[PDB]
């Protein structure tokens, strides 16, 4: 435990000073004698004395940020959430504090490379929400406000906070839009194999499904611990790009398309130990979110083989690189598609050029920047973009998005 | 407690039981991981080193309290006693050796660590034996591009101011000089160790592709700088399957890829000196020697020389003249019979290798940030692959560069 740590980037020599990991929470996972760095992932609902000193942490925190630490208010806020808590186990965000922690998860996750916009962020408060039905009209005005015909602003939509643990709100959605993936009889996978598992459930909760390739999912809306209900998303509120290439004309025969909005809808805000179980929020897509994962990835589209074998590749022995020289052509496919239709998304090379930037203003003016090399060095070409050759520090700030185990797997049906 | 390690695209599932055998730290702590971070004796400390040491080689062999054991410890502790330290049997020292490959982290060509040809040069004193060694070592890892894998051993660090030192951080590297204008000809990584050999009246030859000397030091004197014999350095010029125009970017690189500047570990003795070489991986060459702007940095010529519009980042030039250097350095090597690998192999075996580990031996220490090819990663295995990472002994460790310590006689 010693007070400073150093960074250093191995491309230009430039080295910072972490003083903020000193603030770090949680434990990471890894020990003195082992690194977890690369494992994915290393209701037991609060008490009273779990609370309060965490509440307090945060509350502290918040007066710290806006310049009123010791202040009037700090005190007479912290003698009113400490009687919030003694009478009710658990306490109300006011408007700011729930905006400040917000924008605080975002910017304290470290596997995030996009949060050079973290202050940007357009928060919903939809705590009043009481029912599924209302819980989709939030979740619909989100999307609209989020995508803006394709100029696309990031935002997030928060449901009623966690109470017992048996009323909780979720979204059982990972995302608010995907593509159905269908499993059939002789094997194969029909749509996105990522989604099969999820596909199954809205099929047996009563979907019908038109079994096509780009069947966008339901939502599956759980409020206040009831059965989760379905709710079909306006098809005009659900922007979408075809993918087809500068230069291969033949491109477009593939018949490709994708969303335009990324937005994740099972993570868990947590904000001085208030528990957020739903709390949907959404950017711009970098190219190789889609181009190399959504697509190239064998368990999923695996359109890696079919482009190849229309660029007339070599694909008998790997050493012709055509894995790499196809890849390369299906994000060129992507960033040229998004752009033509003026659709928000952001290259990796741009991408990890601000982060970088972001990590320096961080540490200047912060003490710090949590970091997840393994996460935020992109999917491809990592060695030329400026991430690779930046040490990063990675620890665990409050108030963060967590994971949370998929609802389907602890809900008590009705 | 065991811990385990996922595949997510195949959802294998690995227990690691390995890790519990460690005792040197990794630089995280329960609140940090620094898994990004490149870099994070007396009698007293030396015996319980060597009886660690000598107990895995008895258990190696499975004789672990043998009569063999029970005296080869007596004699280690005899010998610590009345020499403050020790000398490695030639049995231990190749199973040390082979060890220390086999504990490397960041190492994925890890699949062939058994196969490790060990040279004892332990009996060296001089400066030109250490040459003799060396020249040897190029010869038989080199073997006319069927290359072979192989470490020389020199002898152990005593009091510090004795270290043996390969000054070169490899055996083979192409010098790298400062321009008058502020640009820089040739290798650029090697520019001040270039400036050290011009300094000890090297005479460069001042060109782009100039192989540099070796400057090497016994017994802790002054470095000594030795030519090695140009028939002994196999290289390869660099061309493309397609593009006529490649050969005209007069790129060429060597064969042997040969790490000298590292330290080897075995039961608590120092190997200051102990260069290890293998074949080359293509990205090593192709992505990082060539395309890393503190490095060759032609990816702009050859961008141009395909014709690419490089006005914008969004249009991926950058990445398109990446793969097609990588193309060409696996096509030029192996027309050329010389042994090189893919990344893909490469992951590939080392996917294999893992598995192998968590069969026979509880586990395998693994750094993925160092792992994952420094291209095309998630298309890759080793990408979906979660590893654990820890410090096995025997080791090659990090060492300071020689010219930061040595006082001048
Ligand atoms: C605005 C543009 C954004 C971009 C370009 C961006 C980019 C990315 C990328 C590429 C990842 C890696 C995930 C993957 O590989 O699938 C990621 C992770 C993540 N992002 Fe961002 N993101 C953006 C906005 C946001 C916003 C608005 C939030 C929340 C307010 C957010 C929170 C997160 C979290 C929590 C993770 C993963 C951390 C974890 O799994 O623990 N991101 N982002
Ligand atoms: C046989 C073919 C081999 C291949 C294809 C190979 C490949 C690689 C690659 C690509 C790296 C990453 C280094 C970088 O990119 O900067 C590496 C690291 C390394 N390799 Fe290997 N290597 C081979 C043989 C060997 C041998 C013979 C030794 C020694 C006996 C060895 C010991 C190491 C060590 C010590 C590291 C750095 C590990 C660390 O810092 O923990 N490798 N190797
Ligand atoms: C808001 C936002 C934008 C964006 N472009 N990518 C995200 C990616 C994530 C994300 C986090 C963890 C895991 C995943 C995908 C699972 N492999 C995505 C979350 C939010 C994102
Ligand atoms: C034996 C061998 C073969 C090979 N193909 N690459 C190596 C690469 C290394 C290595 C280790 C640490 C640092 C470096 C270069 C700086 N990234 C190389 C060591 C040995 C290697
Ligand atoms: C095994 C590994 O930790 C895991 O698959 C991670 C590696 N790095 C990643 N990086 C990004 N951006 N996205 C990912 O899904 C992953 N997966
Ligand atoms: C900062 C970062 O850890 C450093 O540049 C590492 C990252 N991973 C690497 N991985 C390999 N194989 N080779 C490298 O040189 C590096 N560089
Ligand atoms: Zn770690």
């Amino acid at each position: 435990c010693p007070r400073f740590l150093k960074v250093k980037n191995w491309e230009t020599e430039v080295v910072l000073t972490d003083t903020l990991h000193l603030k770090s929470t949680l434990e990471t996972g890894c020990t003195e004698y082992i690194c977890m760095g690369s494992i994915m992932h290393p209701e037991d609902v609060a008490t009273k004395d779990q609370l309060f000193p965490l509440a307090k942490e945060f509350i502290d925190q918040y007066y710290s940020s806006i310049k009123r630490f010791g202040s009037k208010a700090h005190m007479e806020r912290l003698e009113e959430v400490n009687k919030e808590i003694d009478t009710t186990s658990t306490y109300q965000l006011k408007d700011t504090e729930l905006i400040y922690g917000a924008k605080h998860a975002w910017r304290n996750a470290s596997r995030c490379v996009g949060r050079i916009q973290w202050s940007k962020l357009q928060v919903f408060d939809a705590r009043d929400c009481t029912t599924a039905h209302g819980m989709f009209n939030y979740i619909c005005n989100h999307v609209k406000y989020a995508t803006n015909k394709g100029n696309l602003r990031s935002a997030i939509t928060i449901f009623p906070q966690r109470t017992d643990g048996k009323h909780d709100f979720r979204v059982w959605n990972s995302q608010l839009i995907r593509y159905a993936g269908y499993k059939q009889p002789d094997g194969s996978t029909l749509g996105d194999p990522a989604n099969v598992q999820f596909t199954e459930i809205c099929i047996q909760q009563g979907w019908k499904p038109p079994r096509g390739r780009f069947d966008v999912l339901p939502l599956l809306l759980q409020a206040n611990g009831n059965d989760p209900e379905l709710f079909q998303i306006p098809p005009e509120l659900v922007l979408e790009v075809p993918i087809r290439h500068p230069k291969f004309e033949w491109f477009k025969d593939l018949g490709l398309k994708w969303y335009g909005l990324p937005a994740v809808s099972n993570m868990l805000l947590e904000i001085g130990g208030l528990e957020f179980s739903a709390c949907p929020f959404s950017g711009w897509y970098m190219g190789t979110e889609i181009g190399v994962r959504d697509y190239c990835d064998n368990s999923r589209y695996n359109i890696l083989e079919e482009v190849a074998k229309k660029m007339n590749l070599d694909m008998r022995k790997t050493s012709s690189l055509w894995k790499d020289q196809a890849l390369v052509e299906i994000n060129i496919a992507v960033l040229y598609s998004f752009q033509s239709d003026k659709v928000t998304i952001v290259d990796h090379h741009s991408a990890t050029e601000s982060f970088i930037k972001h990590m320096e203003n961080e540490y200047r003016c912060r003490g710090g920047c949590p970091a997840d090399w393994v996460w935020i060095v992109p999917p491809m070409s990592g060695s030329i973009t400026p991430v690779f050759h930046q040490e990063m520090l990675n620890y665990r700030l409050t108030p963060s998005f967590e994971y949370q185990p998929d609802p389907w797997n602890t809900h008590v049906w009705k």
